[PDB]
């Protein structure tokens, strides 16, 4: 009770914010719920096998693609034992496993040791088959050979985990719902005429809407009066949000209010509700009133209380076929009820049918529910990653609705949930309360896997140290979270957190004070200061939890000639059994919102992820970036890359054949600086097709980067989110291709070939890019998410068009790139001048 105080007040420094404070609320579902959250904590904690939470091998059910079969020798895979600086090759099968390959090495010259990675913290032990791990993949794909160091495993006593200690309306009525409107009050005017519109939502659908009279824009306006909505109090549902927005017209001003609370009792009383200051966007919807007392505007309240035909059959398929953003017309949704029971045998139609259900009815959502409680086709049904995503975005409130969404969530293996879990941590904004199936979800596997529990902490410690909004409901989470742990991984996270708030502090201070000889000294003096006292022995990598970061390189770190000024910082591994020399590269930068950066690179891997399903692999370089604090964070550093312009720059008369010249000069063998030259259009195809669909194509070629061995990559997607041409592919990537002009050349015949299928794969999963881009527009980009801007991604993928047609579409595309050529490129030199 006295050492909980220490620990609680630890959680407190892990989370940046205190989930025991009271100051902003008006009621205690937070505190209702880090309560609600100590079973699932307690339960997956409990459950968990200690060995392999220790060890936490990265492995998978899914198959081998196409592409990678063709590295494997002669149904061979050599891989190199180590123990104290003394190797040994041995021959294993694709099929083997960690205990049959141990047993090989005694007898060439027992079930104590495991065989650890080089270099990273990261075991091949368990009973998976050697082929599908991931690690064995990433020396398959990069080309590398499978190194190991035999040792001792880690000891699970390390992982112990701390002791504990702690449906219908209630006052119903046929009464029509009314809040009384008091007044407003704020102490400073930011538009001489204003009003007070109430709405109950639920879902982001205005189910009923009042307003107050117009009156003069005073500091203190006072109507005083009573609306009457027209939907009866037993009609509210569950999740019904009360949202009061103020208008002058122009919406100034924006709280909501929960309905039915986390208990099911009507909300009755008076309330005085901080308002945010200012189209939808999830900050919209929060049940999170405005902490910054003394500065914002504060409203007051009180309440006081057969067979189908076949056209028909046919209408509805042609309903059920069309992409997630194709509106539903009112017929529609008269069909979809109607036929609810049919409607309930295609998966593919459930989102369209929920969205069919009048939610203002209590006999409607009982026989809504009546019709859930039969659901054996949904069960059944082989997962579907964005028809789940679908009934977690900000269009389905409702609890079993997003239930079910959840439950099939639960079939994920830990691979792909990673894939997805930034998406997941982001559509707990779209819940209308605090404890949920979904943040259940999150926390039960972030307990289960220490690398889903890694990036989990992050990403909520991303939105917590910055999202007003949010900050509330991710702490009580992340808490929970922390809470299971182990105390050996709250150590982790705390030396973490501790580094990353010294390198933060450099990167600020330094950026006070383009390039001078004082700026260079004092860098220099700074990171010496920390290294000799301050800063660990050694810390993991948030970005890559596998490689642990030592000492710093002081020599190799810089500041970039940038208005931004980011820290260039470089480390020494702390592993001594690492193969190379090679230093870990990091990148501090303040200026940016690193969380665009983080959303725009986790759907490049969700695109790797697709393509591979088709056998392809387009090269893409999804590099590590989190976002640690408010336009602040992190990035890794691309080893052996320049950015295109530095090539070029080296005013504004860009070349042609340097790029290509570049290429030569980097690899010294033809047979490299071809394979050079295959990377680079692959990895070119590759970053056109995506930036196309996410329509971030229009770069300044400062933003394209590439490696010594061709890869190229973009970067910096923050600073562009917030005559133009499609892509990027200026005459200088054309000329490493060979043509020049009208010409054609038998690379870019193989451009447009691979750029081709790539467009088409994606299309294949048209419907899983189209959520995950409306998702990230709700959830990360406050600048610009509307009905237009979220439907571009439809005319980017042509919805609606056969595959002919979308090819046509595609490489009309390139045309007009290589039309234009270095028209824009230029354009930004002059637009400088201009
Ligand atoms: C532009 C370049 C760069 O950025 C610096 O910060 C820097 C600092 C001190 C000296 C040179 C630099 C350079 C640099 C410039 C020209 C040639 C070589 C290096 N850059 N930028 C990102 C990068 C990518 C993001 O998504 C977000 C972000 F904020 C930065 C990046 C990366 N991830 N990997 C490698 N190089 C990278």
């Amino acid at each position: 009770s006295e050492e909980s105080q220490a620990f609680q007040r630890q959680l407190t420094a892990l989370i940046g914010y205190d989930v025991t404070d009271v100051s902003n609320v008006h009621d205690d579902e937070l505190e209702f719920t880090r309560r609600g959250l100590v079973t699932p904590r307690m339960a997956e904690v409990a459950s968990r096998d200690p060995k392999l939470y220790a060890m936490h091998p990265w492995v998978t059910s899914k198959p081998l693609p196409e592409y990678l079969w063709k590295k494997i020798a002669n149904n061979c895979i050599f891989i190199v034992i180590h123990r104290s600086t003394t190797s040994q090759t041995i021959k294993v099968s694709p099929d083997d496993t960690p205990g049959a390959i141990l047993q090989s090495f005694f007898t060439k010259m027992e079930q104590d040791f495991v065989l650890r990675v080089c270099g990273r913290d990261e075991y091949l032990v368990g009973e998976t088959p050697i082929k599908n791990f991931q690690w064995v993949r990433h020396c398959l794909k990069n080309g590398e050979e499978i190194h190991v160091v035999l040792d001792t495993p880690p000891d699970p006593a390390l992982d112990e985990v701390r002791k504990e200690e702690w449906t219908v309306s209630l006052w119903d009525c046929d009464r029509k719902f009314r809040v009384k409107i008091r007044g407003i009050d704020i102490p400073v005017l930011p538009d001489l005429t204003v009003f007070v519109e109430a709405n109950i939502q639920h879902g982001q659908q205005v189910l009923c809407q009042r307003r107050t009279s117009p009156k003069p824009f005073t500091e203190e306006v006072l109507w005083n009066v009573w609306l009457e909505f027209s939907i009866k109090i037993k009609d509210l549902p569950k999740g019904a949000l009360l949202n009061l927005q103020i208008y002058c017209v122009q919406l100034l001003y924006y709280v909501n209010l929960l309905l039915i609370d986390h208990r099911f009792l009507l909300r009755r009383g008076e309330y005085v509700l901080h308002m945010w200051q200012i189209s939808f966007n999830a900050d919209k919807l929060t049940s999170a009133t405005n902490p910054d007392k003394e500065n914002s505007m504060s409203i007051s309240i009180l309440l006081d209380n057969a067979e189908m035909p076949n056209q028909l059959r046919k209408q509805l398929e042609a309903i059920i076929a069309t992409d997630p953003l194709n509106p539903l017309t009112a017929e529609d949704k008269e069909l979809l009820w109607h036929f609810r029971y049919e409607s309930l045998k295609h998966p593919k139609a459930y989102p369209k049918l929920f969205s069919s259900v009048k939610w203002g009815q209590q006999e409607i959502v009982a026989k809504t529910y009546q019709l859930l409680a039969r659901r054996e086709v949904w069960d059944q049904s082989a997962l579907d990653v964005g028809l789940t995503m679908q009934l977690l975005d900000c269009n389905f409130s409702d609890e079993n609705v997003r239930a079910i969404a959840v439950q099939k969530l639960e079939s994920l293996e830990d691979d792909d949930v990673l894939h997805y879990l930034l998406q997941l941590v982001q559509a707990v904004k779209f819940e209308p309360y605090h404890d949920s199936a979904l943040a259940r979800f999150l926390l039960k596997r972030g307990l289960r896997n220490k690398r889903i529990g890694h990036f989990l902490f992050w990403f909520l410690r991303s939105e917590i140290a910055q999202s007003r909004h949010y900050q509330q409901r991710f702490a009580v989470i992340l808490e929970a979270y922390l809470r299971g742990c182990g105390t050996a991984m709250l150590h982790d996270f705390t030396q973490q957190v501790q580094v990353i708030e010294m390198l933060q502090k450099v990167t600020l201070d330094i950026k006070s004070l383009d390039v001078s000889s004082q700026v260079i000294s004092q860098l220099k003096q700074k990171l010496e200061n920390l290294q000799n006292s301050q800063l660990p022995e050694s810390f993991r990598v948030p970005y890559d939890p596998g490689l642990k970061a030592g000492a710093l390189a002081i020599e190799k770190c810089k500041v970039m000639a940038s208005k931004k000024k980011p820290l260039w910082l470089e480390f020494k591994c702390a592993d001594p059994t690492a193969l190379s020399n090679e230093t870990i590269g990091i990148i501090f930068k303040h200026g940016d919102d690193l969380r665009q950066d983080m959303l725009i690179l986790q759907i490049l891997r969700i695109m790797e992820s697709i393509w591979e399903t088709e056998s392809l692999d387009l090269c893409l370089l999804p590099y590590g970036c989190i976002s640690t604090g408010d336009k602040i964070g992190m990035i890794e550093i691309v080893k052996d890359a320049t950015t295109i312009a530095k090539i070029q720059q080296s005013t504004g008369a860009f070349k042609d054949e340097v790029l290509n010249h570049w290429l030569k000069e980097k690899s010294p063998t033809e047979e490299k600086f071809q394979a050079a030259v295959e990377r680079f259009v692959y990895s070119c195809a590759g970053y056109c097709v995506a930036t196309f669909v996410l329509g971030i194509g229009d770069r300044h070629n400062d933003n394209i980067m590439i490696t010594e061995t061709g890869n190229l990559f973009h970067i910096d997607f923050g600073h562009i989110l917030g005559e133009r041409v499609p892509f990027v592919l200026t005459p200088d990537f054309l000329f490493v291709m060979g043509t020049s002009g009208k010409k054609t050349s038998p690379h870019f015949q193989k451009f447009q070939d691979i750029c081709v299928k790539a467009y088409l794969a994606l299309r294949h999963h048209t419907n899983l890019l189209i959520i995950l881009f409306s998702m990230m527009l709700m959830t990360g980009m406050p600048q610009l998410t509307s009905k237009e801007d979220i439907e571009y991604i439809r005319d980017a993928l042509t919805v609606g068009k056969n595959e002919e047609d979308a090819k046509k579409y595609f490489l009309d595309q390139i045309e007009v790139c290589r039309d234009k050529g270095w028209t824009v490129q230029f354009n930004w030199f002059l637009h400088l001048v201009l």
